């Protein structure tokens, strides 16, 4: 995230996550119901998918749509990421 | 796809596909086992994903890196997107 | 699928899906818009998605759920779909 | 998860993740470039899904496939499991 206000919105979700992670890590210590778990673990899988979908439309629109930029300039860009893209789907 | 190499092997990919699910219908009208067509299933979900991949790299790269443009019409290009990006994670 | 039910249910999902694929070749041999070409395919991947789990959910129903069966029984049949599932 | 070693490797799963989290949060923090950024959360969704997966079949294998239970009894664990496989 470029702009402070993604960059806040961006820590904010991760901060999020941690939580439940956290929470996650306390109920497989305290032997806490496998059902449970297994809901735990959905909800942490459901808001990575969702962090990643947000940071990547970020990341595009802050390096392949805004600046004044060359073709040669995105193409460095694209590849970067083409990498974890294929591996998104 | 812009060039012809890549509508060729797009279509290429398309038809594959058509083939597996005109199987996959053949199987069903047939009483074939449902795992089997559980498996065909998968194998169509696999293809799908994999083609869903490899355009959304072709129309980033074509519309996005390729060309000239403004950040102006690549936001608009972007936004076309936007939604589809969203929902495919 | 086993049961009536369920089995027109698949197929009409089926026949649904190969109606947007031969419209996705159709775009692709007429050389329509890369945006048209990416919506379907995307449309197609969903459509993919909702079939997989809608079988899925099936196929443990009747399998793992329905019948009398041993845990011996259970164990075999879940292990021909177990990778399957992690893929998904 | 029921036994002991399918709750160790959960659990090491687990804090494998909140190690990648914590970097992340770190990362956020400190202002580093936004690639960086970027591919540590691909690590962390790639990671949440094998998490996913790993535990999916374990419940599969424990509450499905284990046990003399009565069809009656893997409805009622399917049923609580079957939105999850779903949105999966």
């Amino acid at each position: 995230p470029h702009s402070p206000e993604d960059k806040k919105r961006i820590l904010t979700r991760v901060r999020r996550i941690r939580g439940q992670v956290e929470a996650l890590e306390r109920a497989l210590e305290s032997g806490e119901p496998c059902l449970a778990i297994l809901q735990q673990i959905a909800a942490v899988r459901g808001a990575s998918n969702g962090l990643m979908s947000e940071m990547v439309e970020i990341h595009l629109k802050d390096h392949l749509v805004s600046g004044e930029t060359t073709p040669d300039q995105r193409a460095v860009r694209m590849a970067e990421i083409g990498h974890l893209l294929r591996a998104y789907l």
